[PDB]
């Protein structure tokens, strides 16, 4: 028919290497870039076999009619015996007449070739690839020109910070795939509702960025409570289970010319601050006396909060066990210290009711100084009887307050000598986000404290070309898994994936491997299979208390 | 015909969305892709015109007839009016009957997918993105392993540093495009003659590493002059133009379980470098002691030959022009400068010919602090006369061994107070390799001399997720677009594609932007046009003597 001539255009236009065969291999089709990437052209090719053309092997068949789908890509090389090796990403499906399989459809793309995609390039570095928004560089770089700008700067513009009230609860109720649907669903809503001209954009986690340029007061506060209402009026569910998404909202009325970028962004930050803090689901105008009279009270408020705490004895460390997979280890005992407070009454007190404001206000020193004390000091105690299960590990969090703290290594050295606890033991943890945050500072403080004989582990870790780019800098001895990836492993297949390469590039890049949130065996196992070094969770063991 | 059994298949394997349509608009096809993309199905939106269903906007038609076709990618949204926003990279091309445009077919790659392919992530963090080969990460892993193995670690080991020679000559002649192709070439050949088992790795630049595990001492040398010999037959020619392409080899013969990862990597980069040292085209294999010796009398040679040059006033300073392409920005006058070495004789001695050997044995900072000394006392001399051209923008190259050198803003800090220097008046430079190879030094070194007042640029920048996240953390005014990528950029797209993207990006990122190598005003008017800054060039002047 004429059929051939539309789909051989279709099938030319595609960029990925297109190869249909018959179910015994000979070659029925090769599009252009299956032609490239093979050596051989249709016309010389037709009937022959696929197996003495090419080869698809992998780095050292009809496996594809059984289980190998084009569900998942499949990491192979095309060796063509003349030009060698195309490292490809293959995805296979049966060819079906109606119940009776006539052949078989490869889409083959070219590993090579992605170097090339320059508008890919792009508009990735100016939008997140998750929500499709554009991203904090070219939000700032937005924000920066609506006031830098010599034309169109007649009236008013207005910043919104919208961060999702306990987005942390459906990551690790469901899983990380329940809090990105999430995060699109709430992208789509804000997008939605705002016009053409309103710059949106996600600024990193569950917090947004909205800027109204040109747009009156009055108009910028009643579009920042209309959008706080539809994200309430959002019936999320995730697999049946509903769940109540909400917004903090965080406004500044701003003027081209005279308020700097920092000063936007800082007043837009102490805003969505302020309306968490007057309890979440509000929209929080930044004024500035009003809205700023409130920081200072709240220091005070803090200080005093968290000196008295620390003065009565109220917090308390608490340890949870980190287990090898590896069959045959054995090694000393691994603990993870968590840190809880009991209020005045005798009450544990949840860690968003003090964490964000002790983080917020500069008191997180404090509680690390504490920490640590009081974590050798329970070492000691704990080594009084010779019975005792021996810590061959115990892993403390440090704050980014702490990281950059000159003073904290005199302090630790100090530590180091009232309670002789070998500097090996210790494992400091740092989140990702906490490392980036302060690079320089970051990568100082782990070889200073690596030299001591300290290890290091990176927490809450992501799989990307960034976080693993970060990684060759920061010299830390594990890597432990967010566990939001670990949640809903066996059930969605990206999470298990991300397991799985955070798993091999943490191995290459010689690192030893954590999985937190393994609450069940049927994950332990899974986790095994993978090649996962530790986990931590629920199946391992519960947090029991540690310090006196 | 049972054709579109066969064509919906393929056409349904395709993880992009294809939309085929009328040359009226009307949609013919959508694919499942397409289908979930537009959010109308093929039954409900055949026949009915594209506008009418959704449209394909930009950030705020027909024009694929005319010019706007398949070869390139363009950034569009994909706004449906019920559920909004999808961003896209779209390609066209036409329909044809013979002769007769019948159509359009678009095919759509959606941006959000990107962060699902895990295979690709995982495969991109193991090899290198354009010789396809395993990356500096893998190969280091595969050596350590082959090291630390407790199983089939029998024999001896061959580790490989294979150098390509004069390889700038190819980029800084033809182009960045050319160079790529010659390093592609260079890959298949090392590829072809290498076995299975065999580890073939690009190490960054126009470096290779190649690792032979349990192959005898007289095996190892064998296959390294064969590889170096078919190199050198190699007939390299660009667009007519031939090129002899040559490799450096660097020979280390190992055993696992004694010799150390970083004691490998050393010594395959000391035989190496002295088969460079040696005259290039050579296989240098590493002995202990007698290529080692090399190293101390190598050091002892240029101490003395630096030191000679410095006490004699053979090194000079030149002045290459940097102007500003904006229309109607004027400015004070911009400058770099530029080392020259003349030798006994009174002959200028080719770069290759002495900071090669000054970077190995750490005679840099005294270059360094020598070019910054004269730079300052030249710029006095020259403010003797009031007539002269005042001198606005003077930028100066520092090393890596200055970048990390502690006692070098002192020594700035003394210079300033000498010659009265204004700080502003001065632009540091370092390329994004001296950047990333010392990246906690580097970020604490730029803000330090910031603070002082300086400037701050970042030289031979190419482009990437991950440059461009390394450019987060590196707080410089400038940008460097690398000549190689200007050479061509009218002769080659993609090359013509990273200029535009760089520019974007750097402007993006608040960074003012520098093209060097624009040798014609063609060049200059291209970068104009773009958006670039500034200009450097045999086109905007060629360096002059500035030093005494
Ligand atoms: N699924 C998913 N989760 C993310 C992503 N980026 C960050 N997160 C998670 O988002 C959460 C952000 O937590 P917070 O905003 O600090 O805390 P919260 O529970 O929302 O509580 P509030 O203080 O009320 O904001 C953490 O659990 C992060 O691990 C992402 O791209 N996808
Ligand atoms: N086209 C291209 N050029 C690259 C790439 N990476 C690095 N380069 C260039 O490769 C060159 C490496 O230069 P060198 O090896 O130090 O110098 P050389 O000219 O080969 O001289 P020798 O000292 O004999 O090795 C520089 O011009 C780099 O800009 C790449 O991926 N593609
Ligand atoms: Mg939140
Ligand atoms: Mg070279």
């Amino acid at each position: 028919d004429a059929e051939r001539e539309r789909a051989q255009i279709t099938l030319a236009s595609i960029g990925d290497g297109v190869i249909t065969a018959d179910t015994q291999g000979g070659i029925s089709y090769l599009n252009p870039a299956a032609e490239q990437m093979t050596n051989w052209t249709l016309d010389k090719a037709r009937g022959l076999p696929l197996a003495s053309l090419f080869r698809i092997v992998d780095e050292s068949e009809q496996i594809l009619s059984g289980e190998i789908d084009g569900g998942r890509e499949h990491s192979k090389l095309v060796l063509r015996h003349d030009g060698s090796s195309v490292p490809v990403t293959l995805v296979g499906a049966p060819i079906h007449r109606g119940a009776e399989i006539t052949g078989v459809v490869l889409v083959l793309h070219d590993m090579t070739r992605e170097r090339q995609y320059m508008a890919r390039l792009s508009w990735q570095a100016t939008h997140d690839a998750l929500t499709g928004l554009t991203n904090r560089r070219e939000f700032e770089y937005r924000l920066q020109i609506a006031l830098e700008r010599l034309e169109r700067n007649s009236g008013r513009h207005a910043l919104m910070f919208l961060d999702l009230d306990q987005f942390k609860l459906v990551n690790d109720t469901c899983g990380h795939a329940a809090g990105d649907e999430l995060l699109r669903q709430v992208c789509t809503l804000l997008q939605q509702g705002l016009r053409e001209g309103d710059t949106l954009a996600r600024l990193g986690g569950d917090e947004f960025g909205i800027l109204l340029e040109n747009c009156p007061a009055e108009k910028a506060v009643e579009i920042a409570d209309h959008l706080r209402k539809t994200i309430q009026d959002l019936h999320f569910t995730w697999s049946g289970q509903p769940f109540n998404c909400t917004v903090s909202v965080g406004l500044v009325h701003l003027l081209p010319g005279i308020s700097t970028l920092e000063e936007a962004l800082r007043s837009a930050d102490m805003a969505c601050y302020m309306a968490k803090e007057k309890g979440r689901n509000r929209v929080q105008v930044f004024h500035q006396d009003d809205v700023e009279l409130s920081m200072r009270f709240g220091e005070m408020t803090w200080v005093q909060r968290i000196h008295l705490a620390l003065e009565e004895d109220r917090f308390s460390l608490y340890a949870q066990p980190i287990v090898p997979l590896g069959e045959g280890a054995e090694e000393g005992l691994h603990v993870e210290l968590l840190l809880r407070l009991r209020d005045e009454g005798g009450r544990l007190v949840p860690p968003l009711s003090f964490i964000p404001a002790a983080e917020r206000y500069g008191l997180m020193t404090l509680i690390d100084r504490w920490v640590v004390e009081n974590a050798f000091r329970t070492l000691v105690e704990r080594a009084q009887d010779p019975r005792a299960e021996p810590i061959g590990t115990c892993a403390i969090n440090l704050s980014g307050a702490t990281i950059g703290d000159e003073s904290f290594l005199q302090f630790l050295t100090e530590l180091f000598a009232r309670y002789r606890i070998p500097p090996q033991t210790i494992c400091f943890e740092v989140t990702e986000t906490v490392a980036v945050a302060n690079l320089a500072s970051a990568i100082r403080f782990i070889n200073e404290l690596k030299d001591t004989g300290c290890r290091f582990s990176l927490d809450d870790f992501c799989a990307g070309m960034s976080s693993f780019i970060y990684l060759k800098h920061l010299p830390v001895d594990y890597l432990k898994i967010d566990g939001s990836f670990v949640k809903d492993m066996l059930e969605d297949p990206i999470d298990r994936a991300m397991v799985q390469v955070i798993n091999h590039i943490g191995h290459v890049m010689g690192k030893r491997t954590i999985a937190e949130f393994v609450e069940t065996v049927e994950v332990m196992e899974a986790l095994r299979e993978i090649g996962i070094d530790y986990a931590q969770g629920l199946a391992i063991g519960a947090p029991l208390p540690f310090s006196r």
